[PDB]
């Protein structure tokens, strides 16, 4: 059957593969200086830290609501007869409670997707079920794929202070690292769907050392491995990670770059920057 893929802002995808794909994308918004801006077409993180920096209130942020997602649920299934709708971890937003409400109103033609990941952590896995719903293959096959990948992943960040991750709420076992951490620097993950912590380190460098430790450990015996890096900020924390990743003789075949939404950064903070990862 004809099925079409639906997600949410947060999965950071650049609009180069999303618009022709046909993935729709539902928005989630930044509360700042007062207002509500949309993720990724009103506001940037850049805007966001220049306003705290300048004395301004911390920024919130807001998931969609049901009928956001039945407006979008309901154009979709005009011309298709199931929607596959991926989104960021249930335990970093109400965005999969909403549109799980807002599935209800399609009995039987809407599957809704905790991917507990987030930026493109959501976005690589929208990819891969394009990859195969475009070669034809059948919701089951894909929603098996998606389960191998929520179960089979990597992912390491790093944040220039957890003040961000502190007062949004979304810091989870980081919080081990606010009465730890010194001046270190945090290397961080998630499992479950949770933020986790994953090490520090005297000086970035030493933190992107400690992040590619990691990812050898969990690259051994994969012949395909696709990534995707982001970052807030400044490219060049990630570029240097990109490209000790691409230089470490391991077979990465991807390895996208972009800058995270307003969103995810409202919470990560600046300086954030870090690698999502499957294979196949
Ligand atoms: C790969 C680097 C990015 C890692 C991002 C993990 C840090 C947690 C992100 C929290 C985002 C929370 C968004 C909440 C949106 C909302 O429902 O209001
Ligand atoms: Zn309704």
């Amino acid at each position: 059957m004809r099925i079409t893929l639906v997600t949410d802002s947060t999965s950071d995808l650049p609009q180069d593969l999303r618009g022709r794909l046909g993935v729709r994308v539902v928005p989630l918004y930044v509360n700042l200086s007062g207002a509500i801006y949309r993720d990724w077409e009103e506001i940037t993180p850049t805007e966001i830290f220049q306003k705290v920096r300048e004395g301004a209130a911390f920024p919130t942020t807001s998931q969609p609501s049901p009928e956001d997602f039945a407006r979008v649920y309901r154009e979709a299934l005009e011309e298709a007869d199931h929607v596959l709708s991926l989104h960021i971890s249930g335990k970093l937003s109400g965005t999969v409670q909403s549109a799980e409400l807002a599935a209800q109103e399609f009995p039987g033609r809407v599957t809704v997707v905790d991917t507990q990941a987030a930026s493109l952590g959501v976005g690589m896995m929208v990819l891969r079920a394009k990859e195969l719903l475009e070669e034809g293959q059948s919701l089951e096959a894909v929603l098996a794929e998606l389960e191998r990948l929520r179960r089979d992943h990597f992912v390491r960040f790093s944040v220039a202070t957890l003040e961000f991750l502190k007062r949004g709420g979304r810091i989870g076992g980081a919080q081990a690292f606010l009465g730890t951490l010194l001046n270190l620097k945090p290397v961080l993950t998630l499992k479950e769907g949770r933020v986790e912590a994953a090490g520090r380190a005297r000086g970035e460098k030493k933190a992107r050392e400690e992040i590619l430790k990691a990812f050898r450990a969990w690259a051994e015996g994969r012949k395909r491995i696709r990534a995707y890096f982001l970052y807030s900020g400044d490219e060049d924390a990630v570029a240097a990670l990109r490209q000790e990743v691409l230089a470490s003789g391991l077979p990465v075949e991807e390895a996208l770059v972009n800058e995270l939404g307003a969103v995810i950064a409202s919470h990560t903070g600046p300086g954030t920057y870090g690698f999502y990862a499957y294979s196949l």
